[PDB]
Parts: C-alpha cells; sequence; structure tokens
C-alpha cells in the first residue's frame, strides 16, 4: 500500500505487483527516494483523468531514470480509480509520471503490441480517498507555457508513505 499525502487529503493505493512487476518496482523506487515529494498534479481534466509525478511547482520538471517497459499487455483495464503510467509516443517511454482514471477510459486500453495498440499500463488502484481524487479532478485549471489543464492553484503531492503487511503461518 502507498499513500499519497496531497494538499487535498490522502490517496491510498494498492499496487498490482504480479501484473506489472517492473512498473510497480519503478514506481516504489521513486516513492522511497523522495522523487514524488513536492511534485504536482500538473494535468487535470475532469471526466478524464488527473496526471502528476513529473513537475515541481513552477512547471519545474525533475530529471528521471531510464524509461521502463510498457506492461499494458497484462489484461488490466483503465477503469475509474486505476493508476496507469503516462508516456509519450513510444510505448516503452514511461518514466515517473502517472495518472488516475476518473472515469472508465476504455480507449487507453492495450489492444496489441504496436504503436497504436500498446495503450497505457495499469499498475495500481485507489482503495481509499477517491473523494480526494474527485475533489482534485474538479479544480479550476488554465494554461502554463506549452502546457494546458494546469491547476490554477497547485495540487501538490507533499510526500508518500509506504505500508507493508507481512503474514506468517
Amino acid at each position: 500500500m502507498v499513500t499519497f499525502h496531497t494538499n487535498h487529503g490522502d490517496i491510498v493505493i494498492k499496487t498490482f505487483d504480479d501484473k506489472a512487476p517492473e512498473t510497480v518496482k519503478n514506481f516504489l523506487d521513486y516513492c522511497r527516494e523522495g522523487f514524488y515529494n513536492n511534485t504536482i498534479f500538473h494535468r487535470v481534466i475532469n471526466g478524464f483523468m488527473i496526471q502528476g509525478g513529473g513537475f515541481e511547482p513552477g512547471m519545474k520538471q525533475k530529471a528521471t531514470k531510464e524509461p521502463i517497459k510498457n506492461e499494458a499487455n497484462n489484461g488490466l483495464k483503465n477503469t475509474r480509480g486505476t493508476l496507469a503510467m503516462a508516456r509519450t509516443q513510444a510505448p516503452h517511454s514511461a518514466t515517473a509520471q502517472f495518472f488516475i482514471n476518473v472515469v472508465d477510459n476504455d480507449f487507453l486500453n492495450f489492444s496489441g503490441e504496436s504503436l497504436q495498440g500498446w495503450g497505457y499500463c495499469v499498475f495500481a488502484e485507489v482503495v481509499d480517498g477517491m473523494d480526494v481524487v474527485d475533489k482534485i479532478k474538479g479544480v479550476a485549471t488554465g494554461r502554463s507555457g506549452m502546457h494546458q489543464d494546469v491547476p490554477k492553484e497547485d495540487v501538490i503531492i507533499e510526500s508518500v508513505t509506504v505500508s507493508e503487511h507481512h503474514h506468517h503461518h
């Protein structure tokens, strides 16, 4: 379990380690290194998704590690509440940026191992605090430089805490 402490409240997510192992490992390495601390949700589109984890206040982009394999051929769908990795045109270009689907976004789903089929890799899902996700998706937005749908008041991930539960027979 991972908890995003945002300035709108907590978002509690469960990772899908078995179905997106490289993605989850990449995501947890960034969390534990402080990478998402003081990043913002820089692209907020109501009825679509909220996207964050790349930019500090002022649209200061952080340097990232090497990009990761797209694991979207895991069968998981971009339904409301799931997290998926943002990326550019190249299917294997994801680094740190992720988004939370706020409706079912079927058109993001993997349909084949190709430029247009690869889609977006679901690796986790919100298990608590969708109210916080729904409050964020509804904030006022505007333009910033070459970017659009930037929240007029920064929506900030202040920090991330990881929760583990270990079981012994």
